[PDB]
């Protein structure tokens, strides 16, 4: 203290980065390559484990550029002080399934991914490459008092 | 202090639970049974009232297991220090309305609910039973300074 | 300190408001009039700039009444201590694109907007007027320790 322990669970994992002095969170990288078609849901593995101390919670949340440009929706996960397992990114491709087809996948910048081997995809499908910035981790202090039942509130 | 007051508004309400030492939030239970079809929006009542003190905000947020497994999307509500009313869960069934039908409802674990009385439902419909863990409450300290307008930023 | 600097970037910008003593956040107003059809994504400009000090993060988040009543989904943006640019609201009209038409737009209260000049819109389209409360800003303390890689966690 004040130090957060980080455990890499595979060779695909990458150490989170907080480059600027002013930055609030840590860049979280994907440890796997996954293709998400319209409406598809998944929990993307980071192969990263952290030991958040008591009196804090980690917010594994979306990234500003990715969430604004793409239909990829990350549900902010609340990381407990007592969770030492693999950090998973709760994600949904919120693009509508209009049953149309295209030869182009989309990257996390919403650009068309040009392939030399031509394949057929559902329109609005995204590919997340291994090692890409898709999320960030912001840790905040928490207040956890012992609950007391009342019939009416005082003051 | 440090104690949070909790008020139960009906016999359907349940006292929030923070079982583990390390846990950041309190399990929030539903006080009503509701069936949400695709795209349907609702505010589910908890029949629970809290008196968060000044200098804090309550985050009435989604649950890790429910949000990952089901298309049920909870918008994290910001609970003011001056809100003593019924806590409502802002929820949407984000499952697409593909106009298909099935005889099975889905629980908060995304399992098919087997009924003895056969009924016809829209595909992707969920049922939330009374007294089920659907949300959690995480309270965090806040910073609220008196605003000052500037033409340029200093340092 | 304790004071947050606010910079207005145009005549369309409005000073954020924290009216009640108990309120956790500041009302954020739109600086532009925009019509969002089903599934459409945009970053609405506030023309407001803030200088959050180090050791804090700003949560530019949804509003309780708007998010519950309308299909307008705001992704909570994490505002760094080192961001002095225009605050943008990351928004999506999550209403399904069922290819139906209506003569009525919808306001942020989900009411039909009556026009004297009759126009044809896609069903589930919303209009956000300039100067309307669409979001709020909640600032919270953060914990940013220097990371240390471990092979196993201690205690
Ligand atoms: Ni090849
Ligand atoms: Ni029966
Ligand atoms: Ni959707
Ligand atoms: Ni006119």
């Amino acid at each position: 203290t004040n130090t957060l322990q980080v455990k890499l669970l595979s060779k695909n994992a990458r150490m989170p980065e907080r480059n600027h002095k002013t930055d609030a969170g840590y860049d979280i990288f994907s440890a796997e390559t996954v293709v998400l078609e319209p409406q598809e849901k998944a929990v993307i593995k980071t192969d990263v484990a952290v030991s958040i101390p008591e009196g804090y919670v980690g917010l594994l949340t979306s990234r500003s550029g990715v969430s604004s440009k793409t239909h990829l929706v990350i549900e902010t996960g609340k990381i407990d002080a007592g969770y030492h397992g693999n950090l998973g990114i709760n994600i949904k491709n919120d693009h509508e399934d209009d049953k149309m087809q295209t030869i182009f996948l989309r990257n996390i910048d919403n650009e068309k991914i040009f392939e030399k081997e031509r394949h057929l995809y559902k329109l609005g499908s995204y590919r997340i490459e291994k090692g890409e910035r898709i999320a960030q981790l912001v840790i905040v202090p928490i207040w956890t008092p012992e609950l007391k039942q009342v019939e009416e509130f005082e003051s």
